[PDB]
């Protein structure tokens, strides 16, 4: 991994110890860029649910994930599933319980930083894998990209600001999560969040992390050109109101 400092040092540390699972993957890969793709050509809206117990958010809430991700199979293109241990109180057990449990795309939420983490996301069940530019040396990026892709997964690439965004075109990256996230605040830099969405070639599928979970940011940025949409907090709180979001 690059060199770090604070909390992100930390968990990069606690992932390079993180013991691998051994299991055989019986569900088939469930593509989450391409079921996108498909809610686009529907017009229907394409939302990614996260299930996290923790954030560093303020985010401490305690639900059953089987039933949440039950729920959510109904309406979201995805779920993406929280898997760091210390700052999220997240599980391997508890993915592959929920992909054993439902049928859409699902997207692990971790930081890796070896071969091994995308092992285990295959072997629990998951349909791809998040990968942060910001923690990986380019050579790095670039070949855990490769590795995923030769499991047929493709990658949601996690983009900052415009250097990690020249970083992850060069390497190739066909599917990016666009956040622009300030850690003081904590809260989305939306001007900067569209700047970044407009540098963005029209062959990569586009996915914004939406700080203001409501349907007229949605509609702006569907505009724009985003594809799909992460949101964590809102729904951990209120699973319904997604049926909103989409409409
Ligand atoms: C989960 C709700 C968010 C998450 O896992 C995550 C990981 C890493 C990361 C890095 C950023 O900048 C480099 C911004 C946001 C962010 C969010
Ligand atoms: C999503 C709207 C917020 C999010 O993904 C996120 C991830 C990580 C993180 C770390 C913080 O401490 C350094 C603060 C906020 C925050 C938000």
């Amino acid at each position: 991994p690059r060199y770090l400092k604070g909390w992100l040092e930390d968990v990069v540390q606690l992932s390079l110890r993180r013991p691998s699972v051994r299991a055989s993957r019986q569900r088939p890969i469930i593509s989450l860029n391409e079921r996108i793709l498909e809610f686009n050509k529907r017009n229907i809206t394409a939302i990614i649910a996260y299930y996290s117990r923790k954030s560093p958010s303020g985010l401490d809430v305690e639900r059953d994930p089987i039933e949440y991700a039950k729920f959510m199979e109904r309406y979201a293109v995805g779920l993406s599933i929280k898997t760091e241990e210390k700052y999220f109180n997240g599980s391997y057990e508890t993915l592959r319980k929920i992909a054993s449990s439902v049928s859409i795309p699902i997207l692990m939420s971790d930081f890796i930083v070896k071969e091994s983490q995308i092992d285990d996301a295959y072997n629990l069940g998951a349909d791809t894998v998040l990968l942060i530019v910001k923690i990986l040396t380019e050579r790095e990026l670039e070949s855990l990209l490769e590795y995923a892709r030769s499991y047929g997964m493709e990658p949601l690439i996690l983009i900052n600001d415009e250097n990690d965004l020249d970083i992850a075109l060069r390497i190739g990256a066909r599917f990016i999560g666009i956040f622009s996230m300030n850690f003081e605040t904590g809260e989305i830099n939306k001007e900067n969040q569209r700047k970044l969405i407009s540098m963005i070639p029209s062959n990569v599928v586009k996915v914004a992390k939406l700080g203001i979970s409501e349907r007229n940011e949605i509609e702006e940025l569907r505009k724009l050109g985003v594809n799909a949409f992460l949101i964590s907090s809102s729904l951990m709180r209120n699973p319904e109101k997604i049926k909103e979001l989409i409409e």
